[PDB]
């Protein structure tokens, strides 16, 4: 399914190149401008545990997840993967726990070392 794909299939987008973020561009974004640091984006998405799991969804809710680009408010893998996208895009990342929540986990619904992937939809973004 679509986690293995980008597993096998994804392009590593880390500065280490350590393969600890993957990601498939799903849909093409608009023009060529990403997010900056400090701005809020807007986001919806999904994800899953690799038991198979879908453990959070935005859309199910409603309404986007806003954050502050860049500032340690979300995982890492989060700073580093919307700082990738363009409006409008959607993508898949792939994203091992050392780029996530490590050996501690996040009770109650993130094991330790777990691997997550994620269905990630830019809406906006915004100094
Ligand atoms: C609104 C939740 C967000 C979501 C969406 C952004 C990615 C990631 C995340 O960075 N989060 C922040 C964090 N600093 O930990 C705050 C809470 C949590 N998660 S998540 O999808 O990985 C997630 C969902 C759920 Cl239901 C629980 C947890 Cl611990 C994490």
């Amino acid at each position: 399914g679509a986690p293995a794909t980008v597993t096998e299939q994804g392009e590593d987008i880390t500065s280490k190149k350590d393969r600890g973020v993957l990601k498939i561009v799903k849909r093409v974004g608009n023009g060529e401008e990403t997010p900056m640091i400090g701005d809020k984006v807007y986001v919806h998405y999904k994800g899953k545990l690799s038991n198979g799991k879908k453990f959070d969804s935005s859309h199910d809710r409603n309404e986007p997840f806003v954050f502050s680009l860049g500032k340690g408010q979300v995982i890492k893998a989060w700073d580093i993967g919307v700082a990738t996208m363009k409006k409008g895009e959607i993508a898949h990342l792939l994203i091992k726990p050392e780029y996530a929540y490590g050996s501690a986990g996040s009770l109650p619904k993130i094991p330790s070392n777990a691997t997550l992937f994620f269905e990630i939809e830019l809406l906006d973004f915004k100094g």
